[PDB]
């Protein structure tokens, strides 16, 4: 079976020294559109707009981002990928023939195992949450069966513009290959297809987010030790992502699998917290609530601090610091999106 691995790896390789060699001039815009497809942004600035525009899309889209995550890292440490960065430079296969020679790029260095992508099945999922909900929205043009048919046309266009742009990214920047983005990309969509038909996510309480957040982290805790203890262990992409980097300082803590476990996991309850909380009812389920200049300000001001706020980084001197910080500081952005800034809003707008 290792004879077919050996194959694709071989035509990934291969992609992208052709990629890297006759396309010389467009590595800054496949570094901005790698840079673009971060989980970051579908966080911090496409959740705001989509929940203050219309709450049922937002939740949707966050708990898709949340599960389809945790499961590509259960996937992930399932399947044993791997990276071209450090593969060309490790592997046995060029060793009768010469090396192929493909540069490394300072977002390159990437600390977990390859498959399935994660930008690839990231960027899926909430696009076509997204555009999905739109086609939902818009079935109330004036003249039908022409002008409705070409937004689709239009909508269903742009998405796979999206999707190819990012798996040309993903290959070029020598960090995936070509059968790993398909995968994700398939993924993603099964899974926003799957959320399509689950109802008991928009009214939940309290107790239910708290033991679906408690069920996954020990679930992953859970099989981490019981590996560990057998003489498995799932965290051996820290060794091959460190030597393999052609400059120590490109080798960062953001990337390891714990950090986005707890980032997902804060990031889930927080928006737990947030939807039961009293200030929620009294901002977003008031007389300011459908009203247009208030949602608009709730975005703009939603957008603008928590730009800001990304600013602080908790220290990465020891670890466990690390972790709890990350985890505080993921579970913060659901609850100034949701509930502080606009009843903050609620309270400077109506009280004269
Ligand atoms: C069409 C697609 C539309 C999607 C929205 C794109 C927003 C991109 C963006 O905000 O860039 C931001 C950076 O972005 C980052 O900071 C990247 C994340 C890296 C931060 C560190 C990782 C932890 C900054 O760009 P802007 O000045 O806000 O515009
Ligand atoms: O392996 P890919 O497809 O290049 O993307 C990996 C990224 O996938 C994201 O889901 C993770 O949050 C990141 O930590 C990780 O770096």
């Amino acid at each position: 079976m290792e004879e077919g691995m050996n194959v694709l790896h071989d035509f990934g390789i291969q992609s992208t020294h052709y990629l890297q060699v006759n396309y010389q001039d467009s590595q800054d815009w496949f570094i901005l559109v790698s840079v673009i497809a971060d989980l970051r942004n579908a966080f911090y600035v496409l959740f705001p707009i989509w929940f203050h525009l219309q709450e049922a899309v937002g939740i949707k889209l966050l708990w898709v981002a949340v599960i389809g995550d945790w499961l590509n890292l259960v996937f992930k440490w399932i399947l044993f990928g791997q990276r071209p960065y450090w593969w060309v430079l490790d592997t046995d296969y060029y060793s009768n023939t010469s090396v192929p020679l493909i540069k490394q790029f300072p977002v390159t260095c990437e600390t977990g195992p390859g498959s399935p992508s994660g930008h690839a099945m990231g960027t899926a999922g909430v696009y076509y949450v997204m555009v999905t909900s739109t086609l939902s929205i818009f079935q109330g043009k004036i003249k039908p069966t022409y002008r409705f048919r070409c937004l689709n046309v239009i909508l269903w266009l742009g998405f796979w513009a999206v999707q190819l742009n990012v798996c040309l990214s993903r290959i070029y920047l020598a960090a995936a290959f070509p059968h790993q983005v398909v995968a994700g990309v398939l993924s993603g969509i099964a899974v926003a297809e799957t959320f399509s038909h689950i109802h008991s996510i928009y009214n939940a309480s309290l107790k239910k987010y708290f033991l679906i957040t408690f069920f996954l982290f020990s679930f992953a805790i859970g099989f981490y030790l019981l590996l560990k203890g057998l003489g498995v262990d799932l965290l051996w992409t820290l060794e091959k992502a460190q030597r393999w980097c052609e400059q120590p300082e490109w080798v960062h803590i953001d990337t390891t699998p714990f950090a986005s476990l707890l980032k997902n996991l804060g990031t889930l309850f927080g928006l737990g917290l947030a939807l039961n909380s009293s200030m929620y009812r009294e901002s977003c389920k008031g007389k300011l609530s459908k009203w247009l200049p208030f949602r608009l300000s709730s975005i703009v001001a939603s957008l603008v601090l928590l730009h800001v706020f990304d600013s602080l980084k908790p220290p990465s001197q020891v670890e466990l610091v690390f972790y709890v910080l990350s985890f505080c500081k993921s579970a913060v952005v659901p609850l100034a999106s949701v509930s502080v800034i606009p009843y903050c809003l609620a309270q400077v707008l109506g009280q004269p």
